[PDB]
DNA sequence: GGGGAAGGATTCA
DNA sequence: CTTTGAATCCTTCCCCC
């Protein structure tokens, strides 16, 4: 099959440039402020002008400002980004009915029935890029290959504002020369476990005892990597349906006082119920981040949908359970809804 | 023995 | 004193449907 993956470039920061054109060419840093003190929080994303200097996703705002004190720092406006995203995703549906929106700035299109070979696929990619740029003024990077994993890898290799095809021969080459830590789904934790087994390339996963691999990184990831190594990886492009929606918020001051936490929890519940919109959850989990950054949760599943009134009384019961089964103080508190009707 | 659901922790991004 | 949303993975346990 032929897969065409679209990845919006430094998306949040690019949208802010689209809304304020004079920002282009200047380092722009979109931040997620937490409210614990002046500039507390981290960078959500930065444009390349900022990344060039080390200011990137994940570094503390305070740190970023030490590197680029005169950069433009903007608060994250997720709603705006989500609406621009939605409009771009609609443009993409016009190129294939088989589309998988993987996130706010990523989507896979199965274009097998639209093009005959990679040359045509490439031309369709330029067409898609021109279209998005024309309608929304947003640049994207297109990756094209035989399956979702290599289509994503192609985009990783070509971003920003690029387009790349990874034909069958290059797939075989990558299976031998690509750093396994660069394979989608393999984060830091897994990359290190793999490194401790002397595995640095997909190909390496074949010449090892399966139970040794499975025992180290889990059965699912082991089978996943081996299938990629056997060039036998296959996963169809399917419509994504979110399976859980929730919100967890950092508090003013750590605590284990029920009456003092209710407000924050109820806040997360109202914001969660807003995002649900029509979706009716049968399950609820209360999640707490401890003073020392540990994450603990308690949940419950009901035989029917959970009205917000039910969510309110039940969340307290679940938070009480955590408070009781854990001596530590809570830093962050939130709720998570799932098992939608 | 193993399907399948539920409760939690882990991992990815 | 870095976010923080969501899927994935690991155990346990019921049940023989
Ligand atoms: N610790 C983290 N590591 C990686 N991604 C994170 C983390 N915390 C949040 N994210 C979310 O992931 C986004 C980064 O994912 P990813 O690396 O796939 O984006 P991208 O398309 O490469 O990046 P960009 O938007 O910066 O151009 C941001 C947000
Ligand atoms: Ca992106
Ligand atoms: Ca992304
Ligand atoms: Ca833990």
């Amino acid at each position: 099959m032929i897969v065409l993956f679209v990845d919006f470039d430094y998306f949040y920061a690019q949208v802010e440039e689209v809304l304020n054109p004079s920002l282009k060419g200047k380092p722009v840093v979109v931040c997620v402020f937490s409210g614990r003190f002046e500039d507390s929080g981290a960078v959500a994303t930065a444009n390349y002008e900022a990344r060039k200097f080390g200011v990137k996703a994940g570094i503390p705002i305070v740190e970023a400002k030490k590197i680029l004190p005169n950069a433009v720092y903007l608060p994250m406006r997720k709603e705006v980004y989500q609406q621009v995203s939605s409009r771009i995703m609609n443009l993409l549906r016009e190129y294939s009915e088989k589309i998988e929106i993987a996130s706010i700035d990523e989507a896979y299109l199965d274009i097998s029935d639209k093009v005959r070979d990679y040359r045509e696929a490439y031309n369709l990619g330029l067409e898609i890029k021109n279209k998005i740029l024309e309608k929304e003024k947003i640049t994207v990077t297109v990756g094209i290959s035989k399956n979702k994993v290599f289509a994503k890898i192609a985009a990783d290799m070509a971003k920003p504002n690029g387009i790349k095809v990874i034909d069958d021969e290059e797939v075989k080459r990558l299976i031998r020369e690509l750093d396994i830590a660069d394979v989608p789904g393999i984060g830091n934790i897994t990359a290190e476990k793999l490194k401790k087994l002397g595995i640095n390339k997909l190909v390496d996963t074949l010449s090892i005892e399966f139970d040794k691999l499975k025992g180290m990184i889990g059965e699912a990831k082991a089978k996943y990597l081996i299938s990629l190594a056997r060039d036998e990886y296959n996963e169809p492009i399917r419509t994504r349906v979110r399976k859980s929606i929730g919100r967890i918020v950092t508090m003013k001051r750590n605590s284990r006082n029920l009456e003092e936490i209710k407000p924050y929890l109820f806040r997360a519940i109202e914001e969660s119920y807003y995002k649900l919109d029509k979706r009716i959850p049968k399950a609820i989990h209360v999640v707490a981040v401890t003073e020392d950054l540990d994450i603990v949760s308690r949940g419950r599943t009901f035989p029917h949908g959970i009205s917000k009134e039910t969510a309110y009384s039940e969340s307290v019961k679940l938070l009480q359970k955590i408070l009781e089964e854990d001596e530590r103080k809570i830093r962050r508190i939130g709720v998570r809804f799932s098992k939608f009707i």
